[PDB]
């Protein structure tokens, strides 16, 4: 003889898997100039009509209320890289990441279902670098990770599925975009580029430990 338990939608305690899937942006002014020597803020090369969402998916690990761990994992994008004065390295340090990985922590303050933001902090690094083909040996490192930080939102859109959004700020190098056609007067110039990000997340109970 058995009991069954058929449980219903409800809590869960340290060790919920929940399912975040989101797609990034790059927020950028193009249409003031692209890979063009000027100094004119004038309409021309206008962005190609299309979309630039980058499908990127996320694990969000829920463990603690205070802390909850977070993954990212994606194609790659125009980012920083470890922004900071190089001590002692040598080599080219390429990026052709197929399935990088990014492992870091969430925190939040809201304590409850409602539209609130949301912090990350963590280190970001790639998976299986080492490709399958007879060019360089013994060109793989043990593990190569750098610290990052992320500041996302969180929203509730309906019951089951929420709305969880991802914002970044990219640092932008030092180059000058415009159009031909210069001018007397002048104009001021505020872009600061970003990387921002927009999806969807679903929690999920594994329901699988071994201890």
């Amino acid at each position: 003889m058995n009991e069954n338990y058929p449980a219903k939608s409800a809590g869960y305690n340290q060790g919920d898997w929940v399912a975040s899937f989101n797609f990034s942006k790059v927020y950028v002014g193009e249409e003031l100039g692209d890979l063009n020597v000027g100094g004119g803020a004038l309409p021309n090369a206008d962005v190609s009509i299309g979309n630039d969402t980058t499908l990127t998916f996320d694990i969000a690990y829920f463990v603690s209320s205070n802390i909850a761990v977070d993954f990212f994992v994606g194609v790659p994008a125009r980012a920083k890289f470890q922004g900071e004065k190089s001590i002692s390295s040598l080599g080219r340090v390429s990026e052709v990441d197929y399935g990088p990985a990014i492992l870091s922590l969430q925190y939040h303050y809201d304590s409850f279902e409602r539209l609130y933001p949301y912090v990350g902090v963590g280190v970001g690094r790639v998976l299986f670098f080492d490709k399958t083909d007879g060019a360089l040996s013994s060109f793989d490192i043990k593990d190569k990770w750098a610290p990052a930080f992320q500041v996302g939102l969180r929203y509730d859109l309906g019951n089951s599925w929420m709305l969880n959004s991802d914002v970044r700020y990219i640092p932008f190098k030092t180059d000058v975009t415009g159009t031909l056609g210069p001018v007397p007067v002048s104009t001021k110039i505020e872009v600061d580029p970003f990387i921002l990000s927009l999806g969807a997340s679903y929690v999920f109970k594994l329901a699988a430990a071994l201890e």
